[PDB]
């Protein structure tokens, strides 16, 4: 049990969810932090980088009152990202590097659409009862409307602002907006950019993994599409080609409306949407890392070594002139050598 027992809501509503809607793995994981910005617990978690569910932010408040119809009224005629998947986990893939990986077709499609589209192709697939899901994930610009524009404003960017300036940070990146269907999973992966992941609409389970379980993931090759996520199948593990990850142990919680999880940067995390639990609303910030400081110190971070292996793998892609020449070089230098 990491997200612990389902937490109740005001007005003696009862169970927000039961365990039931949550998706059955291999790994024993832990609870993440549920606290309020104003205990300077969550200060140190936060600098530290490492997760934290923090309840009382306002971040996102006015746009605790979102839905499809009243984002549908006011979000206006921009295009927005819809990617489409037979099966409930959406493997993104990398368009520019898909040349470098000519045996491989993509499994989930990215289609552009307008927003009343997306909402109509989803109730379609409610009544058609059909097998189908989608995920709509657009970052949000000014092509937006006017009652969204306020919205926005009215986040809390005083907080977020002075997280900014205290953590050393970098600018704000982005701020995408995720909606999508009940059973709906992102797969593991790792960002190498901070984010607070402000939850507005529905829960989504959060399983985190530290960046000194590399070893126990099995990332892509930097180069191929799905660079950044994890091989292994959360639902049927190859433990003979990823026997680590009988070690993996990962950080769970359970997000809701007012909801605000730090995912540090280069930790792993695997997003669902609960089972029969509706649609999930999100925005995501992204902000740039702190730079890298002035004396080294020794030892090394466990994201310093994954960023060194990162650059390994891209200078030997350039310097062979040819990415699939990575592996075979890699193999000829360890075997018998260091292994
Ligand atoms: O689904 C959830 O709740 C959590 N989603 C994520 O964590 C997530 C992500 O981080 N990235 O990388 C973006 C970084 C480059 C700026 C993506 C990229 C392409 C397509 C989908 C995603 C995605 O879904
Ligand atoms: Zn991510």
């Amino acid at each position: 049990s990491g997200s612990g027992e389902p937490r109740e809501e005001a007005g003696a509503l009862g169970p927000a969810w039961d365990e039931s809607q949550l998706r059955s793995y291999s790994f024993p994981t832990r609870p993440i932090p549920r606290l309020s910005q104003s205990d300077p617990r969550a200060e140190e978690l936060i600098e530290n980088e490492e997760p934290v569910v923090l309840t009382d932010t306002n971040l996102v408040y006015p746009a605790l009152k979102w839905d499809l119809e009243y984002l549908q009224e006011n979000i206006g005629n921009g295009d927005f990202s819809v990617y489409s998947a037979s099966t409930h986990k959406f493997l993104y893939y990398d368009e520019k590097k898909m040349a470098n990986f000519q045996n491989f077709k993509p499994r989930s499609n990215r289609e552009e659409m307008k927003f009343h589209e997306f909402v109509e192709k989803l109730q379609d697939i409610q009544q058609r009862g059909g097998e189908e899901r989608l995920y709509l994930q657009q970052t949000l610009n000014d092509t937006v409307g006017r009652k969204i524009v306020m919205d926005f404003l009215g986040f809390n960017w005083n907080w977020i602002n002075k997280q900014q300036g205290k953590r050393g940070w970098g600018q704000l990146t982005s701020n995408l907006l995720l909606i999508g269907m009940e059973g709906n999973v992102t797969p593991a992966h790792y960002d190498e950019q901070q984010n607070f992941f402000a939850q507005i609409k529905g829960y989504k389970r959060c399983i985190l993994f530290p960046p000194d379980q590399f070893e126990c993931l099995y990332p892509y090759p930097v180069h191929h599409p799905c660079d950044r996520q994890s091989q292994v199948d959360f639902d049927n593990p190859d433990y003979e080609r990823f026997p680590n990850f009988q070690n993996v142990v990962g950080y769970e919680t359970v997000v809701g409306p007012g909801d605000v999880l730090y995912i540090p940067m280069y930790w792993w995390h695997h997003i669902e949407s609960l089972l029969n639990g509706g649609i999930t609303i999100t925005v995501n910030f992204w902000y740039k890392g702190a730079p890298t400081p002035k004396r080294i110190e020794y030892p090394l971070k466990a994201h310093q070594k994954v960023a060194i292996m990162r650059n390994i793998e891209k200078m030997l892609g350039e310097a062979l002139g040819n990415p699939q020449e990575v592996g075979p070089l890699l193999n000829t230098m360890i075997k018998g050598r260091y292994n």
